C-alpha cells in the first residue's frame, strides 16, 4: 500500500522542469502568503535593526503536479522541495536572514490532487527598522517587513495575502515580549515598485512599537531629579559656609555632566537632541543656576547683606516651584 | 564474513523511499524520545535565552528495514542516516541550534532485525527562556524546551517519552554547573497544539532554576549597606563642622546614585522595579534623609540650639534601628 | 506550450562549456555593470570599514546562448547560473563579502534571443575605508569600492559602466541613512592596474561622506565648555576662601582629564592629534590656568594685597573673553 | 610509472564498504591515538572554557586496504579520507570544534602494505574547563580533554595511547603561552563509562594550569594596599582639622568600594567569596575603622582631650602593624 | 574556434588522477611561492594575533597537463582547480583562515604548453603573533607567517621563494596602514622541521612592526604628567590651609590610581611590569610623596615652624627638578 505513493512521486517528477514557473506563457502565477511570528526578537536601536522568527508559508497552483490516488494530500519534507519549482521570495529590507537546519531543515511541502502546493519555511530575519528618535523615550516606531520575488516581475508572479489582514499575519502571545517596547499591533499591505529590472509587487507588514518607559525613569530621570533637589539644599545653608555650599554646587554640576554622558552611551549616536536631552539640559541649568546664585550672593554678602539674604530666602521657593512646573509641562507635553 | 553485512544494507536500501514515513496509510508512526543533557550552558538574562548541549535520541519502528542475519543489531554512523527516513523533529522555541561536525558528524544509527531504529544526535540548542524579574535576585525561573515534528501532524507522527520522566531526561552531574543558578530539577510533559497546518504533539521539558545569591551581596547590597552606615557617622560630628558633615551627605548620596546605575548595567533593561531596586531606593532615602537632617539641624542651630542637639542625638539611634529593621523585613519577606 | 522552453534550455546547454569565456580566441568579452545601493550600512571608524548592500548587475554577450522561440526573453533563477559561464568579478578592497541565501539564493538570470545575458546578484560588502582623522569631527571621507575580474586580464574581460555615472550607480533614498555621516554623492571611474598576473581593469565607485556634527557637541564640546565656565566662577569668590576655590580648580582640572580619556574611547586609537583634541587641550589650559592664578594670587595676598585683588578682578574679564575669542577662531577655522 | 599507483587505489576501493568498520564480526578494532598541541589557546574564565589547537592523529589496522607495490607507503590527502572508513571520534566535553579548510582541508592519509592506516587531522577545540575559584588568584586548574567513539561501544572500537604518556601528548614550546596561566604539565589516562547506548572507552588528557600572579598585584592589591596607607596618614593630622581628616576617610572608603566593584568585573560572577575578596574586605575594614577612630576621637576631644590624643597617637602604630601582620599571614597562607 | 579548447581540457582530464602528485616516484615536486599582501589587517595585542589579506600564488610543474594548441596559455577559473592536483599548503601558525567566495571563488588557474601550472588564491589569515611587552609602548614586534605542506614531507614536496626576497613578498602601499604600528619591512626564509610524520620544509615571512607612540602620550603620559604638576601646586599654599592642601594630595593620589587601572584595561593582561607601568609608578610616588611632605610639614608646623617653612620652600624646587630629570632619563633610555 506504500508503493503506490512512490509511483505517484516518480510520475510527477518525470518530465518536470523546476527551472520553469507553473503557467509559464499561459497565465500569471498567483502566490498566497501567510505569516506566523513565533517570536519578535530584540530591537537593536543602535544598529536600527530588529530580529523576527516566523513561519513563512507560500501557496500556489501547479498543474504539472496533478495526481490521482487514494489520499487527497501528500505530506512531505524538504527532500522534494528542491525537485520542484518554488518562488524566489526574498526580503528587500532583510540585512541578514538564515534558516534553521536542526534537527532537520525546517521545511514542509504538501501537494493536493488539483496541484495546489503548500510550502512553509521557518526563518529568522534581521531586518532594518529606521527610527526617528526625536521624542525618545516617548517615541513610537513602525518597523516594516518587505518581501517579494527577486527574479519574476509583477507580470509573472504576484503575491497576495490570504483572507484578511488579521489572519494573514499572526503573532504568538508569548512571542511579542520585548524589554523596552510594546507590540501594539500589526498591519499589512501591498504595492508595486518600478525598477530597471521591471515592476515587482511588494508585500509589506508593519509592526507598531510603543516604547515602554520606566527603565529610563529609574536610570536617567530619577538621578537627575534627585540631583536637582540635592542642589537646592544649599539654599538652606548659611552664606558664610562658603566651602559647604561650594561642594554642593560643584558636585551636583559634575554629577549632571556624567549623567548626560552615561545616558547617551546606550542611546544611538544620533546627531540631534532628544526629549531626554532637553530634560537633562534643563536639570543642568537648575543645578548650575543654583551655584551662580551662591556666587552672586557671596559676592554681595558684604556690601549689601540685606539683599543677599532675601535672594537666598527667595531662591528656596522659586527653584522648587520652577522645577516642579517644568516637569508638569514636560511630562504632559510628551505624555499626550 | 563481512560481505554478508554489505548485502543486507544493499537489500534494505533497494526499493526504499526515504520521502515516505514508515506505516504511511496504514498506522500512526510512534517515536520514542529520550534526552541526556551533557551540559546546561549559560543562561543569558539580557537576551532571555539559555544554551543546552544534549544527546537527543529518537526511536521508531520501520518494517521496511527488517532483515535476517547472524548479528541481531547493525551499528552504523551518519552515512546511512540520509539514506533512510528520519523524523523532521525541530525545537519550537529554539532560536539557533547547530550540530557538532568534528571529528565526524556526531550521529549514530542502529537497526535491529524487527526493524526498530535508534537515531541519536548531539545538539547545542540556544532556546528562549522568558523570565519575570520581579523578585530578582530572589527569583525562580522555569526554562522550557519544546520540540516536535515540523511537517507531520499528530495524525501521522506522535512523540512519547520513554519510560518515566526521570529516565526520559537525564542531566550530567558536572553538566548542571551555572555561575548564578541552581538546577533544582527537571520535569517533562506532552500537549497538543492546534495550528493552521494541523494538530501537532509537543514534547516539553522544563528546567527549574533557583538563582543563587551571593554575587549581588558582594556587588550591590554590601556597598549599599556600608554606604548607609557611612552616612550615619555624620550624626556623631559637631554641628559647627558644616563642611565636614556636608562631605558625608554629598559623597554618600552620589555614591548611592552611581551604585544604582552600575547595578542595572548587568541587569536586563526591564521596564519595572525589582526587589534590588527597592532596596537601593530605601538606602538612597536613608542617606538622603541624613543630609536633610543636617540641613534642618544646621538651619535651627542658632534660633533654638536646644532642639537641634536633641534631634542630632536622637538620629544616632533612630536611623540605625530603622535600617536594621528594614533589612529584617526585606530579607525575611523574600527569603520565605 | 511549456515543453518548448524545456527544449530550448536543453539545446543551449548541449555542448556548452562553462569553463570558457564567450568569444574566447576571437574577441574581448565586454561586461556592462550597474549597481543599486539598497542600504549604505554603518561606517565603522574604529575598524576603518563600511558595510554596503547592493544589487550588483552584470551584462555581457554570449553567442553560444542564441535561441529562437515565441518569447524574446527567458527569465530564470540561480539554478541555471552555475551551468553557464559568468565573470569571476571580485572586490579588491572587500574584506568580507557574503551573499543572501534566504528564502532562495537571490540571483536572477535572463537571456535574450541575440544571446545577451543579464546576471544580477545581491551582496553585502564589508570594504575598507581608510580615513585621515586630522580635522575630526569636521572631516570629509571618500570611501571607495573597487571590483573587477580575478582571473581574466584586461586583454580578455573588460568592465564598463552602463550609460552615465548617475545611472550606473543608484542609492535608495532610505538606504543612505547614517547616524554620523551625510552621503553627499557618488562618483564612478575606471582604471588599469599592472600586476604580475597581467593588467586588470578596475571599476571604482567613490562615496562622499560628510560627518554630521551634533553628537560630539552634546557629548564632548558642551561638557568642556561648561566646565571652563565653571572654573571661571572661582574668580568671583574671596581670596581668603582658600578651600572653596581649591575645590573649583581641582574638580574642574580632573573633570577635563576624564573627558579627554572618555572622548577618545569611541574615537579610533590614532597616533596623532585631532581637532577635538586641540579644543580639549585648550580647555584644559584655561581651567588649569585659573587654578594657577588662584595659587599665585593666594601666594602674594599678604605681601602685596593690592596687586592680588587687581589680578583677580582682571581675570574675571580676560578669561571669558579669551575663551570666547578662541571658539570663534576654532569654529570659523574648521567650519569653512 | 604513475599508472601503477592509480590501479592500486582503484583495486582497494573496488568492493570496499566504508559503512562497515574493519574486522567487523571478527575482532575489536584498536585505534592508537597521539596528539600534538600546536597552541594552547586562551582560557576564558568567564565562560569556563579553553581553546586548544592540536594535530589529532589516529592509527588503526584495515585488512581490506592491503596492497602490493614498489612503494611501501601511499601518502595521500583528504580526497581519499571520505572513501574509506574512519572512526567517529568526538570530544565529549567539546562545546564547539571546527576544522581548518584553507588552503586545503588539513587532513593526511597514509596506507602501508599490511593495511595500517594513519589519519591525522588539525582541529581547534573549544572545550569546557570547570574551575573552583576559591583560592583565586592563588588557584590551580586542571582542564581536561575527553574524546572517544560516538557510535561504536567499547566492544567494537577501543582507543589506546601510543607509547608512553609523554610521547602520546606533546605541546609545542611556543604553543604553551598564556597571559595568566602557567602550563605546568600534561597527563593522560583511559576509562570506561557505562551509558544507555553501551560502554564507551574514554581517552582523557589533563592540562595542569598554575595561574601566574602579578597582573592582580598591579591591578587590585597595590591600589588597595596604598589606599590603606593613605587612610593611616589621617592619624598624623590634628584633631581640630575635622574637614581635612573627613576627606581622608570618606575618599578612602569610597575608593575601596569602587575597587571591589571594578575587580569583580573581570572575574566571573561566582556566588562565593574568593581570596582576593577577603583581602579587599579586610582593607575596607582598615580604612573604615580609621574613619571610626577619628569620629570617636572627635566625639570625646572636648570632654576628655587627654584620652583622645593617646588614641590618635597609638593608632599611628597599631594600624600599620596590624595591616603588615595581616599581609604576612595572608601571603604565607596562600603562597604555600 | 572554441571547440578546440574544449577538446584540450577533456584530453588532459582523461586518465588524470588528482590524488597523485606530479612526478610521483620519479622526482621531488618543486613549488614556487609568491605573496602579495593586499592589506595588513589589525594587530590584536590582547589576543596576540594579526589579520592579513594576501594573494597567495603557487607554481609547479605537471607533465600530465602538457598540451599542444594555438594558444600558449589556458586562463581558467576555480572550476578546474578541483579536477587537478594542488599542493595541500597550510599555515602552521594560522589560527583561523577563510577564503573569499563572492562574487565567485577568488581562484585562478593557468596552464602552459610545457605543463607549468599557476594557481593563485586570495586568503584572509588570522595568525598568532606572540609579543614581549617589556618595553611597551617602546616595543618592536616581529610577527611571522609560516606555511607549508600538510601531508607531503620534504622528500616529496619542496617550497621555494621565487626570485629574491623583495619580489617574493610584496605589500601594497595603502595596505600597510595600522593605527598603532609601523610596518618597517618584511623578511623571508626557509627551514626544515623534523616531526613524527616526517621532515617538512617551512616557508616563513616575518613582518617588522614598530609601535607608533602618540596615542598613549595623549591617553596616559600627559594626564599623569599634568597630575604630578597639579600636586606640586600644593607646595605654594600656606601650611595653615590644611583642608586646601589635603584636597590636592587626596585627589591627585586617587587620580593616579584610576589612571593606572584605566591604562591597563586596553593593554593585555600580562603578568609583568611594562615601561609605562614604571612611569605611572614613579608618578604615583611623586604625588604620594607630596602628600607625605605636607603631613610631615603640618606635623611639625608648631614645635619647629622654622624647619617646616624651609622644607615647604625647598620642595617647590626639588620636586619639579626630579620629575623633569626622571623624564629625560626615562625617554632617553627607551628612545634609543
Ligand atoms: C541594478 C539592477 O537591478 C538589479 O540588479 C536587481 N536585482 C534584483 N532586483 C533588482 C532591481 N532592484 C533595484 C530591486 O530593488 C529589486 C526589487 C524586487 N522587488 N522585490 N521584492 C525584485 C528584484 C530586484
Ligand atoms: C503559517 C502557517 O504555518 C506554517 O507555516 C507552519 N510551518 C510549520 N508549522 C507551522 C504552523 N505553526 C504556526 C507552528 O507553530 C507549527 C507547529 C508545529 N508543532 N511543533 N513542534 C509544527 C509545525 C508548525
Ligand atoms: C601574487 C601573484 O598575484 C596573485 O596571486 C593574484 N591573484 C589575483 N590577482 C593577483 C595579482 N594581484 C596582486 C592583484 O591585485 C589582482 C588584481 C586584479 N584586478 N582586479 N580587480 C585581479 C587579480 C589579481
Ligand atoms: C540519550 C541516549 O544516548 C545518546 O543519545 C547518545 N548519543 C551518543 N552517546 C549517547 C550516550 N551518552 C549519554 C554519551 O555520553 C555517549 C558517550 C560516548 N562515549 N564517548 N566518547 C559515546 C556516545 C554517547
Ligand atoms: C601528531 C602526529 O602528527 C600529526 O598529526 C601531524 N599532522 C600534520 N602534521 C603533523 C606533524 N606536526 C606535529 C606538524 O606540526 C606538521 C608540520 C608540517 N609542516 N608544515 N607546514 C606538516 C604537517 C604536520
Ligand atoms: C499593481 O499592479 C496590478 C496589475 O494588475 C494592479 O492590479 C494593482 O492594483 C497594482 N497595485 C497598486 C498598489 O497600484
Ligand atoms: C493529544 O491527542 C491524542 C489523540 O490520540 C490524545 O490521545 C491525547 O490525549 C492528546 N493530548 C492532550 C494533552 O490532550
Ligand atoms: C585601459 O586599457 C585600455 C586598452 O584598450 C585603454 O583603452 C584604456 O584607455 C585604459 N584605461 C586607462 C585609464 O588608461
Ligand atoms: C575497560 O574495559 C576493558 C575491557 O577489556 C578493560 O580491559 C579495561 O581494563 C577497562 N578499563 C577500566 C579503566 O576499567
Ligand atoms: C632542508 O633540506 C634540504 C634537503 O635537500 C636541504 O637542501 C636544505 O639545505 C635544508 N634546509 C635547511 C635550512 O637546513
Amino acid at each position: 500500500n506504500i508503493t503506490i505513493f512512490t509511483r505517484i512521486l516518480d510520475g510527477l517528477l518525470d518530465g518536470y522542469d523546476n527551472r520553469l514557473r507553473p503557467g509559464l506563457g499561459e497565465r500569471i502565477t498567483q502566490v498566497r502568503t501567510d505569516m506566523y511570528v513565533n517570536s519578535f526578537g530584540p530591537v537593536s536601536d543602535t544598529e536600527m535593526e530588529y530580529t523576527i522568527d516566523i513561519f513563512f508559508a507560500q501557496t500556489w497552483k501547479d498543474e504539472r503536479l496533478r495526481f490521482k490516488g487514494p489520499m487527497q494530500r501528500l505530506p512531505l519534507n524538504n527532500l522534494l522541495a528542491s525537485k520542484i519549482w518554488t518562488p524566489d521570495t526574498f526580503f528587500h529590507n532583510g540585512k541578514k536572514s538564515f534558516a534553521h537546519w536542526m534537527t532537520t531543515p525546517n521545511r514542509m511541502l504538501r501537494i493536493w490532487n488539483d496541484g495546489r502546493v503548500l510550502y512553509t519555511l521557518r526563518l529568522t530575519i534581521s531586518a532594518e527598522c529606521p527610527m526617528d528618535l526625536e521624542d525618545f523615550p516617548m517615541d513610537e516606531q513602525n518597523c516594516p517587513l518587505k518581501f517579494g520575488s527577486y527574479a519574476y516581475p509583477n507580470s509573472e508572479v504576484v503575491y497576495v495575502w490570504t483572507n484578511g489582514s488579521t489572519k494573514s499575519v499572526v503573532v504568538a502571545e508569548d512571542g511579542s515580549r520585548l524589554n523596552q517596547y510594546h507590540l501594539m499591533g500589526q498591519t499589512v499591505g501591498t504595492e508595486n515598485i518600478s525598477t530597471s529590472t521591471g515592476e515587482y509587487t511588494i508585500m509589506t507588514a508593519h509592526f507598531h512599537l510603543k516604547r515602554k518607559i520606566g527603565y529610563f525613569v529609574i536610570q536617567t530621570y530619577l538621578p537627575c531629579i534627585m540631583t536637582v533637589i540635592l542642589s537646592q539644599v544649599s539654599f538652606w545653608l548659611n552664606r558664610e559656609s562658603v566651602a559647604a555650599r561650594t561642594v554642593f554646587g560643584v558636585t551636583t554640576v559634575l554629577t549632571m555632566t556624567t549623567l548626560s554622558i552615561s545616558a547617551r552611551n546606550s542611546l544611538p549616536k544620533v546627531a540631534y537632541a532628544t526629549a531626554m536631552d532637553w530634560f537633562i539640559a534643563v536639570c543642568y541649568a537648575f543645578v548650575f543656576s543654583a551655584l551662580l546664585e551662591f556666587a552672586f550672593v557671596n559676592y554681595i554678602t558684604k556690601s549689601q547683606p540685606a539683599r543677599a539674604a532675601k535672594i537666598d530666602k527667595m531662591s528656596r521657593i522659586v527653584f522648587p516651584i520652577l522645577f516642579g512646573t517644568f516637569n508638569l509641562v514636560y511630562w504632559a507635553t510628551y505624555l499626550n
